């Protein structure tokens, strides 16, 4: 792909590369923590999607990446998927927690990676982050805080109750 | 505009404007309640959104009052816009207290131009009042004297657990 | 909002602070140009909508850049509205140089604001004036350029009937 | 979930975890072959979509074997990923056959699961498999044997011409 | 334009109107592609549907430069248009070669305008070039080079047949 | 494409290339003036349009040609398409006469080309510039013509007003 390929670093080559694995490892993560609300002891099926509707919104992130790799000649390579941080998550409030956490280093990831391309002078790339990823992940963000203090308060009131009234009215 | 002006005195013209101004300064207050209730740390949409109808509320009262300024033949003058008297807002009950103290101040500049308008006999303010506000802030305020009550008697059994039902249930 | 803020300094959350004033001082003085033609002793109604259409397009500015600081975990705060700086705008010709002078200072603001944003590597925000200002900005200022010399053209062959002509066949 | 448990063996659960890492090992493989095949130097776009397809079937799979884990009260449990065996796929043929051996993997692996649920007299499991997998993979395999014969038949006759074909004409 | 030119550089309405003429140039080349595959003695429709396709897309591109140099307040100046490379365009590989590298040579001419523009802190430039060109350029490259990968793959195979085959079942 | 040709002379093939020429630099002409009156210090968008349109027209003519040539078996080459006479197209009847001046001159390149035909006995050529040319020159030149006419009774009583009318009512 040399055929095509233009102002394209090595360098944003092999950050993309790490980027699709960066949000494969999320979906992944994702998945884990929608099945972990499925479960019989847990069973709080809003929760259950909301996470299941992000291991599908991440994998949908690393395609794009992955499309637009091949998009400007650079070569996709595939690394082994880590695992989830947790086989369990605990209780919602923990559960975003960690969801926040894991959004802000792919947010990082996302800003290092458009520095790399302003540095290089790429501004497909960095138009490319902007466009698909820099505001959604804003947006996503937001949304988990916004989770994240109801979820408090409510937990802060009565713990199982809370928890039971945000699951059915919010998610 | 001398050409149409009847029956319209200098007194209540400039009490117009000076009620465009308090109509302004609501709308700018309503502006603020509602972001507030927007931040990621307070996190309450339906009362964001409350705040931010009454917003749009408050400038189309300022906009029908400028329109009946000209359609009388008086001349419409701005004055600056005091900025919200607090930029924090507190809890629900703390923010629906301010804005029936907001409320009852507009309507009673409301009734002290409608005491204006009788006393100079202009029939036609007196109308003008009647049919587009008076109702309107006696409708509002028995609302959100409603609301206060609903608020209170949940945050009197449990203050984060209440809020976020209210915010659900009610707005 | 320390839980969701990322990569956004405080020089930027000021700065989009003062764009609010400046759009919201924007929005008021086109509510003034907007009434102002509205006069029966002005009477152009075609001008009184293109300002009254611009006085909603400034506040909506607002509005996104209010919800934007929220997004990004910044605290909104207001300051008064200083209000318009002529109480009269003149003749058509007049009003369109004011407004072409306001909306020009509404893009440097704008500008300073990009490089800013540009010197403190943050995309999310370079990415949010460039979709949702700089180009709404330029497009207007044409518009208000094209307006400008066909009024121009017009009072200079004849000021009132120009003017009239102007309002009917344009606006 | 000890709570809904019932005639679901420690030996079947943690059989059913081993399944769904190949399962997800088979999709992250087909994602591979995917984006090989849309790289601008390979360029066939039926067959970039037939095996993103059967990323997206093997990912199903995955999931339906998660969910079924909670059903019977079992613990879902993941492990890494490990990437996929190449970094390139070769030609048509190269890759159809690795799909074949891949398929047969899994095939062998839903086998011998499904022994081992007949061992431990879990009609439930034994049901499952047969009523979401194992008649899909003999279909899959047909087909993928199906398209092999046909590959093979073309590019006997001329590898580049025949490769065209097929991804036109089959794909 | 004096009227309404703000951040305009002189560098970049004359790297403005340089473009436009390339953009021509690339359409008045792509007009004679087009009409070349459409002699009775060449003769491959879907070639010559894709080459006059593209010279309407590179003409939009020139009236969209134009239009925004209008809208910044430069003044759009023609050049002559020089004449395409080559009167008679070979085989369809042969084509399809010397269109990507025009397309490479208006990719790099955009790359280096968006430098300019980002030197001389124009970022409605910069967002102008990444909104409409930039990605459109890399789909149109990457689209080509698969073409051209399998027109090789073709008529390395059988010339004549292989040009029929691509012109028949891709174009 | 001697295999084609038949009763097509030289002399005919290489007017029809220089027709294409004439009719290309015609819509180059005509985008320049189009994009003149779209200057904010112009701004004329009946006007822009009435000759951005003309340029489509003139290029469309372009296009039937090199079908044309083609059909005969011809061989369309193309030479540099020189810029337009002007930079700058002065007021309506100044750039209305420069078009009348431009379509005049085609329509004697047409007459010649048919006195040509007519000459060579090539009913074939002559058919198709009667059918697809004359008639469209002739009513072109007659609307251009009560163009000029109405611009000059205008311009004559109120230079820029009638300008403005003649743009608003007419175009």
């Amino acid at each position: 792909s040399s055929q095509i390929r233009q102002n394209y670093s090595t360098e944003v080559e092999a950050a993309v590369n790490r980027l699709v694995n960066l949000y494969l490892r999320a979906s992944y993560t994702y998945l884990s923590l929608g099945f972990y609300f499925d479960r019989d002891d847990v069973a709080l099926e809003g929760v259950c999607h909301f996470f299941r509707e992000l291991a599908e919104e991440k994998r949908e992130g690393a395609e794009r990446l992955l499309k637009m790799q091949n998009q400007r000649g650079g070569r996709a390579l595939f690394q082994d998927l880590q695992k989830p941080s947790q086989d369990e998550w605990g209780t919602t409030p923990d559960a975003m927690k960690a969801a926040i956490v894991l959004e802000k280093s792919l947010n990082q990831a996302l800003l290092d990676l458009h520095a790399l391309g302003s540095a290089q002078a790429d501004p497909h790339l960095c138009d490319f982050l902007e466009s698909h990823f820099l505001d959604e992940e804003v947006k996503l963000i937001k949304k988990m805080g916004d989770h994240l203090t109801n979820i408090q308060r409510l937990v802060g009131s009565q713990a199982g109750l809370g928890e039971y009234l945000f699951e059915r009215l919010t998610l």
